[PDB]
């Protein structure tokens, strides 16, 4: 029997936020394809999802890989009808020490990848007259952070891209939205001290760090029928760290 | 039994959809109408999972009597949805003091009054949801609606201040800003090329009132089909 | 000889920001009417402005006073063509201790006064096909501050009011804008300790408290021909305390 | 002598108005064009109060040569106005990699590159103005402009980050977002019921580059006639 569930593609699904998003979309009833940067990582995803998802190796910096991955999904599982752009890294530096590579690599991994993957999935969504593109942004696209001019520019760019695309695709009942996490407990915050986590949580109105599941819950909502009249927005999930 | 939600203006439209959805979600819903007859209709619709009460949100005495009644009979209000409203549009040159004041009182003052009155129960519970219905026109301005736009924008700023005050007690305070909701030129302005339905707003309120939105506070959730985008 | 300069009305011009705005608009060439809450305060303003302005007593809570003041200006100096809504106070309290009076008095002094004064001056601006309404808002209408739910609601309301009015009056070449100060050195910050002023200035990107003249400079710009294509905006003057 | 301003794309339109205004304000203005012929025309327009240089902001080598030349011959760049730009609009389905990349490079990458290159002189002076020309469409979205809107929104966020980095040295970093500027259906969307002129933008840049805006940093100054309001 053929794969019959709607297909979601979640980039960077190995851990933390990406992993929680992938698992929640599986629980919601999607067939989930998740990506990792290595075959070994991809195989781990495959095993975690069991027979309701697949893991694929992908470096989102490369158009040929993006095209190959989506073609593979279309040929084996179905058209990508939910796209979650989550994969990313940071290369922080004050501008006076921010190299051409530091800049280009971050813009390519974040903003260029959103452009490339969004463009590649539009045809299938158009034919379906259904689609969800959900981009993971950051509180830092709103609240200024020194040392992250590259990351902030990319994430803000993604939000503006999302608005333009939402206008273009709305008549096909495709929604395009962003989710902007605040302080979410991840590998990186785990590496910080208890004292610094307390300083962080004191700035959050809710007085605690969030969890990957909080971001998964937002993505889940946006990907659902409960959010069909929401498009071109940023859904802030930061515990009142930043309010708009 | 269940946690109690209070939904103001639950007789029809958006409020009715919200009240019915929160019932389906598992809340005991107290819905309000401006008449005793409207309040009875709600009691009859909700049956065992809710109650109807008459309330004019312009009046502090009624607000205090209504919440007291709920506390005596059903339990503390742990989800407050401030939805009751009207419009009295006019270009500023034709906008009377009464038209200004009545809109500010029904929308913004009521949010201040009801929010203040429910804080103690939420604080004791270390749980709460205050969900205020705003509007797209608090962002995308419309001539003739200076009173309504001022009130809804006020509500949003109120909500941010209160979110900061109450967050440590795990009370979230948020706004939902509907676009054009059906109660051709309009739907052409919307990216999705259709008007919204009350259920679209109920769905957003339902999300916010749930554990799925436990880390969301002080925000505006825009439900407008791409009529206005941030 | 009759009063020939364009007339500006600046509410609460006794000190700090209001005083600096009034004096700058005089330097710009306006005839400035400033207000104070007492006759004694009004007389001080009269003397400070010399023969290029007037002081009038006004409590902006009262419609009859607002109407009387503007009528007086029209009968003696000219139509109000620049309106600067600056007068105000705070009555801070956490919501559980914020009384009906605390709420009503702040909404009336800030938002109702803007509505009342704006409405009262429109006819003269309409006839002139020139007008500037400039409302003094606050960073707190944007950046959440506990204890100021009344003040934040009023200032945010003023900004939304300004947008609606800007749409209504734009075809008459009347602009309606707000200026949102951050940490400005005033009587109130003078009353704080050196330590607390240092904590404040550490949060400002420019690493210092602003001065009343910084707000006057913004108001001056908006009231000028250099800002004739700017309407319905908030001009933030906070040294990068809050960025949008 | 005077403080040096660099204005990219000063040949015509908004950039030309900015360059002429900054001259009137008292800056020595270095303006740029994409050709040697265009650069000569600027040198001739500016006379004693400015110079023209050829620059394609897509190229890092040219950016570095241009600023070095200015530093050798005129003084450190203390006011940088990033204005040079083009559009390559298309619906996303027809937007090629080249059309994406070229817009990102000319707009956003150039702002990164030029800002980085001028920091040292501004830091030494403990004075600086970086003024980036954005656009209303970074806020009020337009179909067909996903590349341009992404770049301009990126520029604004870049500007906020840099404003935080450089503020202690009294360097301000701000964006000016023009609406429809003339270079009927359009002017009906504008509250002021007319298109803007290049001078409206020059006036806003002039304000920001002056001591009258010494406490303004990390902001967007909207100059759009009420086409889009915050
Ligand atoms: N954590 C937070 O608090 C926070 C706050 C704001 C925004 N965000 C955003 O939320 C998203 C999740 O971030 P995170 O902190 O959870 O990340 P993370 O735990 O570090 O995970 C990174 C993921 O992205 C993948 N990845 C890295 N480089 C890649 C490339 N070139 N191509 C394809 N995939 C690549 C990684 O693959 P491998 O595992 O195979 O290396 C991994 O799955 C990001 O977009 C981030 O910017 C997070
Ligand atoms: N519809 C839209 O497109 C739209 C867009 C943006 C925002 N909103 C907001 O959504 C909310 C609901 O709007 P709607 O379109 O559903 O309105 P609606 O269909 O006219 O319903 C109004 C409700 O409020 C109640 N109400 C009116 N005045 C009241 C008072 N003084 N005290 C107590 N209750 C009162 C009414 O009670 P009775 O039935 O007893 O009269 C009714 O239940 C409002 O806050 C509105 O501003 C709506
Ligand atoms: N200072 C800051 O850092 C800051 C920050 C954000 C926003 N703001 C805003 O900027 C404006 C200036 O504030 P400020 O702190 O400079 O004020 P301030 O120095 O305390 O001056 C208050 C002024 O308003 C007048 N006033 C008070 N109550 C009045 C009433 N009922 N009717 C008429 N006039 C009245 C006072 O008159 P008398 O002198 O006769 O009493 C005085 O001239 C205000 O709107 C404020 O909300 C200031
Ligand atoms: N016009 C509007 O309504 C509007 C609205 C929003 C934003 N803006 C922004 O305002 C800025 C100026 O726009 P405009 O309307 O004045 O444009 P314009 O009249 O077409 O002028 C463009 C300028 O940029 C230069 N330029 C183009 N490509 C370049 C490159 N690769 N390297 C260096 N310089 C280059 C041109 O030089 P040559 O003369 O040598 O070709 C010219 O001086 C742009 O950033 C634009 O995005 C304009």
């Amino acid at each position: 029997m053929a794969q019959e569930r709607k297909v979601a593609l979640v980039t960077g699904a190995s851990r933390g936020i990406g992993a929680a998003i992938a698992q929640q979309l599986i629980q919601d009833g999607y067939f989930v394809v998740g990506t990792a940067t290595s075959e070994s990582g991809a195989q781990k995803l495959t095993d975690s999802f069991g027979e309701q998802g697949a893991g694929l190796a992908l470096d989102v910096r490369n158009l040929d890989e993006i095209e190959a991955v989506v073609s593979h999904i279309e040929q084996n599982y179905g058209p990508v009808l939910v796209l979650v752009n989550n994969a990313g890294i940071t290369k922080d530096n004050l501008l006076l020490r921010m190299s051409e590579d530091d800049w280009d690599d971050i813009l390519n991994i974040h903003l260029k990848a959103v452009y490339r993957l969004s463009k590649r999935v539009l045809k299938g969504m158009t034919k379906a007259r259904f689609g969800r593109i959900i981009n993971i942004s950051s509180v830092v696209a709103h609240f200024a952070n020194p040392g992250q001019a590259n990351y902030s520019a990319a994430k803000a760019g993604i939000e503006a891209f999302s608005r333009s695309l939402a206008k273009e695709m709305g008549s096909r009942q495709i929604t395009v939205n962003s989710v902007a996490p605040g302080f979410i407990a991840t590998e990186m915050t785990d590496a910080l001290s208890e004292d610094i986590r307390k300083k962080m949580s004191d700035q959050v109105a809710l007085n605690r760090l969030g969890e990957p599941q909080d971001i998964a819950n937002a993505v889940s909502f946006l990907a659902s029928d409960k959010a069909g009249y929401i498009t071109g927005t940023v859904l802030h999930v930061n515990g009142g760290l930043y309010m708009a």
